């Protein structure tokens, strides 16, 4: 897997695609 280079908002890791996790700014990384 891999996390895409997008700026996607999130509440938690379940909102984030591929291997992305939710970061402290409220976006996937």
């Amino acid at each position: 897997g891999v996390c895409p280079k997008i700026l996607k908002k999130c509440r938690r890791d379940s909102d984030c695609p591929g291997a992305c996790i939710c970061r402290g700014n409220g976006y996937c990384g």
